[PDB]
């Protein structure tokens, strides 16, 4: 699993069908752009959650870098992102084969939200739609982008 | 170098003056560019071909066909030593693997001449490289795209 996080002061997160609707609105706090992988195992999703949830990414008082989301009450929105799976090695289109599938997909993100709620509380922390078009302004604080790839560990 | 790169139909970056907008693009990428203490500038080369020529956008009836250029479509080139976190060692980030903050703007600088000699100069944006920045990104799918050069 490969994600991409990202500080944010707030998240606004709109799909199709006055065109846009809005369904998922977070504060200050993270968004992370989630890549499934084709061989990703459960032990690799607990890991994402335990950075996300436990990366101190907040300056407080005279210290930097020393609060996680949770320390400050902050919310998660969590979206899917295949396309970080998306090889760029070979020519310039890109190729995707290495994302796990959809249907196979959609249950494992779905048993990650779940673990987020179980971590952390069901009240602070956002998903989007699944595998649908997104519109998701968000307002990036620094800006500070974070990026873990499990497959890195062991 | 590492490269995120967002796909946006738009991205205002203002700095504190309470905050003062600097920088616009519309309808183009963003591209989050991490600078590494060892990259030469054949990674810079390598981030900057691919961040122009990646086809990442529908030409109608086909999928990933168009880059930047082709749509005449603008680019938000923003500094990143986040992209270093070293996230393996604890719940707190050092990031000493990132080149350091002199080496790097002017690696960065010479990027960006380069993104501009390579497009045209009128759709390279930048922001300012040691400040603290307020970005607001209309992401655009989402589609975010990960290259790091050191997996060549």
């Amino acid at each position: 699993m490969r994600v991409v996080i990202q500080r944010v002061k707030g998240a606004i997160l709109s799909v199709r069908k006055k065109e846009l609707e809005i369904i998922s609105e977070i504060k200050n706090g993270l968004i992370c752009f989630l890549g499934i992988h084709k061989n990703d195992t459960w032990e690799d999703a607990l890991y994402i959650i335990r950075k996300c949830l436990n990366l101190r990414l907040w300056n407080n008082d005279n210290k930097t870098w020393d609060k996680n989301v949770k320390d400050l009450n902050y919310e998660l929105l969590i979206v899917s992102q295949f396309t970080l799976f998306g090889n760029t090695k070979k020519g310039n289109k890109p190729d995707f084969h290495l994302a796990k599938e959809p249907n196979e997909a959609l249950i494992f993100y779905n048993k990650i939200i779940d673990e987020f709620k179980k971590q952390y509380n069901d009240d602070k922390i956002k998903i989007g739609k699944f595998g649908n078009y997104m519109n998701i302004d968000v307002t990036n604080d620094g800006p500070v982008t974070i990026y873990i790839d499990t497959h890195d560990i062991n």
